């Protein structure tokens, strides 16, 4: 995230996280190794836990996971939300 965490080179693949999207709350998600093409250059790989969606993300809207567990790890309606925590915390490595 801005300032705190705003490099991409602050994350690492296998770093656990909440990824946030517009119109989306933020979501239980890991950093991935990049595939491999021409990558976005300050973007970082990213996989949605519960979904097994991805994106390319910038670290603004990257969150570490074990900071914001308390804020952001919280049952949500969205569908996939709920799988996604507990992905996150029992199989954090599921492809």
């Amino acid at each position: 995230n801005l300032y705190f965490q705003g490099m991409t080179r602050d994350f690492k693949p296998g770093d656990l996280i909440f990824a946030k999207m517009k119109g989306y709350p933020h979501w239980p998600a890991r950093v991935d190794e990049v595939p491999d093409v021409k990558p976005p250059t300050n973007k970082l790989p990213i996989f949605f836990f519960g979904t097994h969606e991805t994106a390319f993300l910038g670290p603004k809207d990257i969150f570490p996971y074990s900071e914001n567990k308390e804020k952001y790890g919280k049952p949500n309606k969205r569908k996939g939300f709920n799988e996604g925590l507990w992905e996150i915390d029992n199989n954090p490595k599921v492809k």
